[PDB]
């Protein structure tokens, strides 16, 4: 009985990667801001800070599981070059969503994944390349993207026979992204359903995984979705 | 009169680029969490955060200068893998000092940079490739990097014909190597006053400045030091 847990569970990634794996019957559990009242098991936190995520990792070491999959779909996007008004601002929020989160990600991959389990952080594919346009988004990413590699090393603190993997949307289908890009092609968007199936594959086989600390990019276009190994 | 600011002005490095700068009459500008009464012009800030730092700017600008090198010495070390004791702490400690100050040095010059001027941030040669042993600082670094390269775009928000460039040490000789290597061959580590006069070199030799978001790594080898811009 395998046992899967999502920071950012909440988020729509996040609910769709619980919704998806129970109804294949894991166990999910879900780390958030907020409630998910769909996952098994869902707590809250009041922030990313050593305080909370110590708290949280001590209160599933208490229900004595482990778990074989971790998905952090936490984050969040703001825009803004440096001479932009809310530069400093998206500064905070980026470091607080898509930073903290990968990190405390780290530790509580350290503590409660199995050995041979999967790991996996949410990059960004636009922060492989040039983001001028949102500096902050895209260095925090870039961090993200990192640690992913980092944490594919013997040393870097996973338990033996892990892989750690990074997933790199270009753009997700939200009902957000709908909203505030509403003239979009959204068959150019990735269903969220897709990113969750993928998610399973790697997680219920272990032969289809990529080598250790690859960041994967995924791309939908006219409703076909392509993922590159980089 | 030419102004030069750095951020972390107080620091090791930071002092040392004072020095040299006002050695050859430029005017010089300090901010750091303590004054540099060495400087020209000194500025305490209380923290990174957004208030901080437009406070500063805020207060530079009604003084009227504009600055035509822009140096972030502001940073710090700290180790640990994902599963260690230390983990949560270097994460909140290296985030602090050297991704905040890296942003806020992205704000600081979009305000106060003059056309044509000369941007630099401390970057690290390690963090060019895996920091499993010291994750949090690998991390922060990368997400540097990539600052430094989003603000090398005309459209980051730096001022007309300015130019972004990162020097990456591989060894410095700082009180903290001192500290954490002393049984090195100390004539492997740059002397601090080498990376003042290769500044100082590209802020009046503008032919000298290499391609525009270039990470410089720089390492000594029995005093003979070696600058690659990657
Ligand atoms: N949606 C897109 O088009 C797109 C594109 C590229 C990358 N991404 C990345 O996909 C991931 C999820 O996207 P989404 O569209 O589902 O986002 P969403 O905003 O719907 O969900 C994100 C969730 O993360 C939570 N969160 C924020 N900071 C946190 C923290 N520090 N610790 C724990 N939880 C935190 C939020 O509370 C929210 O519940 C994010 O990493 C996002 O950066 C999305
Ligand atoms: N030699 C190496 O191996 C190596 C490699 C790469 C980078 N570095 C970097 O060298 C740089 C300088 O080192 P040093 O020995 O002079 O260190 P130092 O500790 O003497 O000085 C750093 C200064 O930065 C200030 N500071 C810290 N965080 C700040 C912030 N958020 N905003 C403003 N000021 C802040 C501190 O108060 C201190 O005055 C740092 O950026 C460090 O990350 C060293």
């Amino acid at each position: 009985s395998k046992n899967i847990l999502v920071l950012g569970g909440s988020g729509a990634l996040g609910a769709e990667v619980v919704k998806f794996f129970k109804s294949k019957s894991w166990n999910t559990i879900s780390i958030d801001f907020r409630e998910n009242p769909n996952a098994d098991h869902s707590f809250t936190i009041k922030d990313s800070g050593e305080e909370e995520i110590k708290s949280v990792i001590e209160k599933i070491n208490s229900k004595s599981i482990k778990v074989d999959t971790f998905v952090c779909a936490a984050g969040g996007w703001s825009g803004g070059n440096a001479s932009s008004d809310e530069f400093l601002k998206s500064v905070k929020g980026m470091i607080d969503m898509n930073l903290y989160s990968a990190f405390a990600s780290a530790h509580i991959g350290a503590k409660l994944l199995n050995q041979g389990g999967l790991f996996v952080l949410t990059g960004a594919s636009a922060a492989l390349n040039r983001t001028s346009g949102m500096i902050a988004y895209g260095a925090t990413k870039a961090a993200t993207h990192h640690i992913i590699k980092d944490l594919a090393s013997e040393n870097g603190g996973l338990p033996a026979g892990s892989t750690s993997l990074g997933i790199l949307p270009v753009t997700l289908d939200t009902p957000t992204n709908r909203k505030y890009m509403s003239d979009a092609n959204f068959d150019d968007w990735t269903p969220l359903s897709e990113v969750a199936e993928k998610l399973f594959e790697w997680s219920t086989n272990s032969d289809s995984r990529p080598t250790n600390g690859s960041l994967v990019k995924f791309e939908t276009k006219s409703k076909v979705t392509t993922w590159t190994n980089l």
